[PDB]
């Protein structure tokens, strides 16, 4: 079965048969549509499928399906796993792997680079200070003195669950936030309880409005142990204005390298639980979400004010409009520092480029409109009037619960 | 399969019940999501009429009464008898608002049950439904005080008697093709447009021209009839700061009414029952203005302000957004047409949201349409987990009729 999607500002329509390809589950049923919800120990049985299923996309991917080659690698992965009850992936394996998970992530606008990705292989780690090893190359090779490059890092696969690798880290570059006595915040509100852990586990904070957190790691299941970035491997931008020139005056400044440490990568059948892969920002991630949400700096009110806008009434949309002025700012800042950085019009349209590419050569691209379309000017994005269809495709990464939640401490 | 929506800025969690009462289906499957598609007998007619007459008088706390049962039972003598039925007035307005109340996609819901409801079911002719507008548009339009209503029309019967309005909405701009091969007026209604030149409109050929009404009674051939043009509430569109904005010579209308819906209540169809409320200034001011495929105006608007156009990333098209946007509600406002800003809307929405889970059970809600198509995230309803499903009564959409016509 074929299935038709539209585009409404330019009548285009294409054709999605790859959803027949589709395993996970949605989450929507004919009678619920959970389409804007947030979210919505494996055995040897399971795996093997899983497996196969895997490796006849990657030697389809060569052009050596059925081959001998395809073949015995089957044969090999099948005693492998009855005999040990998993199995390792080739190197080869794995770059395709991680980079299907990438292509296949249907919440991502940024999908167009996914053939471009650096795969570091940290299957060798086995220790947290080996894991700070291993993050730090990778920070420093992602970032480039500004000039970004696409990495991921992946550590051991999930054992029995019991041994689990993780980044205790939401991002590997992130800001601290404490919740003060009176109420306030200091610093990201989003980060505060990950802050506290920190600092229970031994973290000297600083207790300013932009502390770069230690990173949090885990090897082997064992508890985690603190380690700071050197400084001089984090790249940071503060933020003005090309015509305000109280704007620097605000004290602003975000880091240049976004980073992913929490999600769960899964290549046929396999669970890497510590994959962290970072690419380049695009700006309305900074200055619509972490500058503007109510429960980040918001930094609304304060903008509105030093531009004396009328703030009496909504209707001025003085909301709406500091909003731009800020967007303008961290734009201007990054192409300023010369550090990679993609506005939400160029952006968005290469998506549209990238999705019709994959529909031609792939058969369709699953994609999630609720979080492709960006969170200012929807409507004047491409995207906004491109109907979309979501599903599942592995290799593919996926949440998973939060360290603190499930580790067993030994102390 | 009890069910829990959680608002990620303020960690309220709202539980929905209501969702287990879904007649119809989403296009939706366990293996894939179809949110962001735009559109996905006797016998059949009983159990339809049952299922509406059961929530009516449970609304009215008569649930299981003799007048209860007596009605089920008129309603069925009816059918089985003349395999139709007729709504009393109460359940035709409990119907109609309803239908609203149930509109995944509105988020002007909070409004719900202040809707004045007119029966046109006694009218035969296309003259009659003229007249029936025109009441309904000076109702509604209330000298810029604007009050919800609908107008309903009889009810399908064999289908071949139809009554419909062709116009999409009551109000609308013409839309015509250039030797150019650019567009003049709204390229949104170019081919109705030409309907009407083609069924006899002598059009004024402008920018703005008000189109006629296209009206269908009774399944006949549908016949034109022009909108007093004093019925008809305008507002020229100026800025608070620029004094040019005026020269651009924007106007739109104050009443958005749509009159090309299927309205459904307990299995009855009505397929001509146009409704109007009042607008939310983004409809205006970012689709109406700014859709490339509309009328498009951003490139005009930056080159006034003189903006660095040369870059996507001086965000030229999103500063002009705003200014085109602060311009439509400043000139409702300064004319006294009720408009409401994205803003005020949504923020009245999240509160009709947790109103309806605490009274109701829950409240269907399509997010893709419900966050305004600017400053999405900053409104309230970005952050708002929302479960989409169909209650009937409901508005659904049709075919053009133009396709179904036999002429
Ligand atoms: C190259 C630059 C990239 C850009 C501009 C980009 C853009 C984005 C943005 C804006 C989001 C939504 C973020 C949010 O609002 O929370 C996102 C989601 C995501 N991207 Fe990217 N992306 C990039 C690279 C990557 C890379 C390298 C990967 C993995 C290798 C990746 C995988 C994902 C995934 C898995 C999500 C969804 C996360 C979720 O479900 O929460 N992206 N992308
Ligand atoms: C009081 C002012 C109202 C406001 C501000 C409002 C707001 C909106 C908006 C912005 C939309 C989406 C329209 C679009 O983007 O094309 C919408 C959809 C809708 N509203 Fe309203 N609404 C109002 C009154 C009404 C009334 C009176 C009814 C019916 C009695 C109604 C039923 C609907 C329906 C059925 C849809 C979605 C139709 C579709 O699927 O395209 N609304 N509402
Ligand atoms: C609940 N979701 C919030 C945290 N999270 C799990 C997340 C995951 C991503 F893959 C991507 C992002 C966005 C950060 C990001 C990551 C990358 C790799 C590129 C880019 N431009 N931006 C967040
Ligand atoms: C691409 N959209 C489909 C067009 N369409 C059938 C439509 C239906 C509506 F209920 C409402 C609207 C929007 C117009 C409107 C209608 C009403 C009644 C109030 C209001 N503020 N705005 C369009
Ligand atoms: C409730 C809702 O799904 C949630 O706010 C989503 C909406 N769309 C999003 N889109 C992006 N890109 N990132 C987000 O965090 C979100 N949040
Ligand atoms: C493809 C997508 O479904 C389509 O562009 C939708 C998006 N959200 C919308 N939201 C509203 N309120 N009105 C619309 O016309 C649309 N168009
Ligand atoms: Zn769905």
């Amino acid at each position: 079965r074929f299935l038709k999607v539209k585009n409404w500002e330019t009548d285009v329509v294409l054709t999605d048969t790859l959803h027949l390809k589709s395993t996970l589950e949605t989450g929507c049923t004919e009678h619920i549509c959970m389409g804007s919800i947030m979210l919505p120990v494996r055995t040897k049985d399971q795996l093997f499928p899983l497996a196969k299923e895997f490796l006849d996309q990657y030697y389809s991917s060569i052009k050596r399906f059925g081959s001998k080659a395809h073949m015995d690698r089957l044969e090999e992965v099948n005693k492998e796993i009855e005999s040990t009850s998993t199995y390792q992936l080739k190197d080869t394996e794995l770059i395709y792997g991680a980079k299907h998970a990438w292509r296949n992530a249907s919440r991502c606008v940024g999908r167009i680079q996914w053939s471009k990705l650096q795969v570091f292989d940290a299957r060798d780690c086995t220790t947290a200070h080996g894991m700070f090893n291993y993050i730090c190359n990778h920070v420093k090779y992602a970032t480039n003195k500004g000039n970004l490059r696409s990495a991921i890092t992946i550590f051991p696969q999930r054992t029995d669950g019991k041994h689990d690798f993780r980044v205790w880290n939401s991002q590997l570059i992130r800001y601290a936030g404490y919740k003060q006595p009176d109420g306030s915040t200091l610093g990201d509100p989003a980060n505060v309880q990950f802050t506290e852990i920190c600092i229970q586990q031994g973290w000297k904070a600083p207790r300013g409005r932009f502390d770069v957190l230690p990173l949090l790691l885990q090897a082997n299941g064992n508890d985690p142990e603190l380690f700071q970035i050197p400084p001089e491997l984090v790249l940071e931008v503060p933020i003005r204005h090309p015509k305000f020139d109280w704007f620097k005056d605000l004290g602003l400044k975000w880091y240049g390298l976004p980073a992913v440490s929490n999600m769960l990568l899964e290549i046929g059948g396999l669970e890497f639980s510590a994959c962290p892969f970072s690419g380049w920002y695009m700006g309305t991630e900074i200055g619509v979400r972490d500058y503007c949400d109510n429960s980040r700096y918001n930094i609304l009110e304060e903008v509105a004010k030093k531009m004396d806008l009328d703030m009496r009434k909504t209707s001025s949309l003085w909301k709406d409009q500091a909003l731009v002025e800020i967007n303008i700012a961290v734009l201007y800042s990054f192409q300023s520092d010369k550090v990679t950085i993609v506005d939400h019009h160029s952006a968005t349209e290469s998506f549209i480029k990238h999705m019709e590419n994959e529909y031609r050569c792939r058969g369709g691209c699953p994609a999630d409109w609720v979080w492709i379309v960006p969170p200012m000017s929807g409507s004047i994005t491409p995207v906004f009037h491109q109907e979309m269809l979501n599903y599942r495709l592995t290799p593919s990464f996926e949440y998973q619960p939060d360290p603190w939640n499930t580790h067993v401490w030994k102390g």
